[PDB]
């Protein structure tokens, strides 16, 4: 309760978390002159985000990214070398007098589009309380501080107002900062503080800034107007540190339970996420193997499938075996057409007054042997076109295994598609082997039927079955050749840089919660 609940948050902004999670933070409004610079100074006694880590000392440190130096007069050069080098610096300082409360204090108010967004960016989570700093001389209605702090929050729950400077109230005008600080005009949960800190004639001497913490109590305990708001404890610095710690403790530990129940949501965003860009390459020689055996069996189960006519299609498109299948169609259509033209062309040389008659059949079986032909063209270029088709989907993110899959693809069409041509030519030579009308026209008939049979079967036989076959034969031993892993593996570095960002931000979620767990 003393000091951990502060700890804890702190470190966890130390984590690197803060862009990934919110944690509870008093953040520090500036004003235009509103004498900001001075009311810190006044608490730590002594732009970019500055994170102020307080903690108070028997017994008897400032970071920008990742470096640090050690000390409490050199820190003012310290600061401003820091900054020439949006990033949190971190400054702790301890000593007996100062509070045990952190801060966060951001650029004041005046290429200001981008300042309010920085202070917006902190203010607008419901786990930041909005430390608004005005003069007390200016309406509170008119301060761009409150307006901001209004805009997030509403209802006044999360901002906490300090009034500074109060010699130049205006006389006449007492009572009305008064109603102010009693809560009377803007209604506030946590309430109004009025502080008297180091003005422009006193910072031109720097004269001891312990003596002026003796400078604040007499101020107020002889005004009359203020005298009253310091009898009721609103008023002076050791006042408002007491009050922020206090405030601060109480946050955090309100927040907690509603924090557990956020990381653990964002933790499943991001592992969920996660899960969109594959896993990790293994290091190891042999989970290498086993990962890359894995890719190359859902490929060729892929492939498998087209062999087939079992691969899982749209609604209206239709599955390779069965596009195959009409092309074999169209074929016993070019038979049926070839058997009656060729009956058409006999009887035009029978009544036209033996072997003559022979290799009148023969020449029309023969005009066949294109028509077959084009055809295994026409079907090896579907099924190229289906097999480049799984590879792509496989092996898109893997260049090389996909560039090597086309490759054989490649490489095995231009092998089978011969050995297929050569046997589709080789059967129109193989094939050279009214009572005479009828003995070539059902001669003619036999042979068109065992043309129609073979040469799909051919086709089937060489550009699919054997086709498949050997690719995934040859994808299979890709698994022996351990010198090729390295290369194989290599993926897009696209994808590859997105899964390497999101397992840090998943590392520091984890590290998180565990510090969390740790705390009750």
């Amino acid at each position: 309760k003393v000091r951990p609940c502060i700890d804890l948050i702190d470190s966890l902004r130390a984590l690197g978390v803060e862009q990934d999670l919110a944690l509870p933070a008093i953040a520090v409004i500036g004003d235009q002159s509103s004498g900001k610079s001075s009311v810190l100074e006044a608490l730590s006694g002594v732009r970019c985000p500055l994170v102020l880590k307080l903690k108070k000392l028997n017994e008897d440190k400032v970071s920008y990214q990742d470096y640090e130096i050690e000390i409490a007069s050199e820190v003012e050069k310290e600061i401003n070398k820091a900054q020439n080098a949006h990033e949190l610096i971190t400054l702790e300082i301890s000593s007996r007098d100062v509070p045990d409360l952190t801060l966060i204090d951001l650029p004041g108010i005046t290429i200001g589009y981008k300042i309010k967004t920085l202070i917006k960016k902190y203010i607008q989570r419901q786990e930041t309380i909005s430390l608004v700093v005005v003069p007390s001389n200016v309406d509170i209605a008119t301060t761009e501080a409150l307006s901001m702090a209004q805009e997030v929050d509403p209802e006044g729950d999360r901002t906490i107002g300090i009034l500074t400077k109060p010699d130049l109230v205006d006389k006449g005008t007492e009572d009305k900062v008064v109603d102010v600080v009693r809560n009377l005009v803007f209604h506030l949960k946590k309430g109004y503080m009025i502080v008297k800190c180091r003005g422009q004639q006193e910072i031109q001497d720097q004269l001891s800034l312990s003596e002026a913490l003796q400078r604040e109590k007499i101020f107020f305990e002889n005004h009359p107007y203020f005298r009253d708001l310091l009898e009721e404890g609103k008023a002076t610095v050791p006042c408002l540190a007491e009050k922020l710690t206090s405030e601060l403790i109480t946050h955090i530990c309100k927040s907690l339970p509603l924090l557990e129940n956020q990381i653990k949501e964002t933790h499943q965003r991001i592992t969920e996420e996660l899960q969109k860009y594959g896993v990790d390459i293994p290091e190891d020689e042999n989970e290498k193997m086993f990962f890359l055996s894995d890719k190359i069996n859902a490929f060729n189960q892929d492939i498998t499938a087209l062999m087939q006519g079992e691969e899982t299609v749209g609604e209206e498109d239709i599955r390779l075996f069965t596009r195959l299948r009409h092309e074999f169609h169209k074929w016993s259509t070019i038979i049926e057409n070839n058997f009656q033209e060729g009956h058409k062309i006999l009887s035009r040389k029978i009544q036209k007054f033996y072997r003559t008659f022979e290799t009148i059949v023969k020449q029309q079986i023969k005009a066949l042997e294109e028509p077959a032909v084009d055809m295994l063209h026409t079907v090896t270029d579907m099924v190229r076109l289906a097999f480049t088709d799984v590879s792509i989907k496989n092996f898109e993110e893997f260049f090389n295994l996909h560039r090597t899959a086309k490759s054989k693809i490649e490489d095995i069409r231009a092998e089978q598609e011969r050995e297929g041509e050569k046997l589709i030519r080789l059967h129109f030579q193989d094939e050279q082997i009214e009572e005479i009308f009828q003995h070539l026209m059902a001669y003619h008939q036999e042979a068109s039927k065992r043309i129609s049979s073979h040469i799909p079967l051919i086709i089937q036989f060489f550009m699919l079955q054997t086709y498949g076959q050997q690719l995934q034969s040859a994808m299979s031993q890709l698994s022996q050749d351990k010198d090729t892993y390295s290369w194989l593996l290599k993926e897009r570095s696209d994808t590859s840089d997105k899964r390497k960002f999101l397992k840090e931000r998943l590392a520091r979620l984890t590290q998180a919660r565990r510090r969390l767990a740790q705390f009750p």
